[PDB]
């Protein structure tokens, strides 16, 4: 990976969106943060909706609720978008039965950071 949207980015310090985007940040990554409630996170231009992200984004990381998931991954495969990676409770069998139909590439039950 090289550019990396942040599905669930958050400023707040004890949530994941903002563990993840400051690991992410430290090891070279290019992230890109989504969360409606935020303008920016660390500086960064935060984006409302993924519909919005530039093309050039490699994977779209999900740390949000699945029920969530499952509208974001929708919009992000109409955006043309075709790496989602679930971080474990991210994830559902809906998400999964609904991308194995679009026939993108996805990843459940593995953590980004360790991954990176
Ligand atoms: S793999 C080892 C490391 N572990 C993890 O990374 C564990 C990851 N999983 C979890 O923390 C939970 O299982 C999940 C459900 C993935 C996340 O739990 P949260 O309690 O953090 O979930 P929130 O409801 O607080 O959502 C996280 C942030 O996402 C925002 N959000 C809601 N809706 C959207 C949409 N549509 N688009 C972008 N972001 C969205 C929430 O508002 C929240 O951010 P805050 O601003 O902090 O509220």
């Amino acid at each position: 990976f090289r550019k990396i949207a942040l599905v669930g980015a958050s400023k707040n310090p004890a949530k994941y969106g903002n563990i993840i985007l400051k690991d992410l940040l430290s090891k070279g990554f290019e992230v890109l943060p989504v969360n409606p409630n935020y303008d920016e996170i660390e500086g960064l231009k935060c984006y409302r909706s993924v519909r919005e992200l530039p093309k050039d984004v490699d994977v779209i990381v999900f740390v949000v609720p699945p029920k969530v998931g499952l509208q974001v991954a929708k919009e992000a495969v109409e955006a043309g978008f075709k790496k989602l990676w679930f971080q474990p409770g991210a994830e559902s069998e809906e998400i999964r039965r609904f991308l194995e139909k679009a026939g993108v590439e996805y990843s459940f039950g593995r953590c980004i950071m360790v991954e990176t």
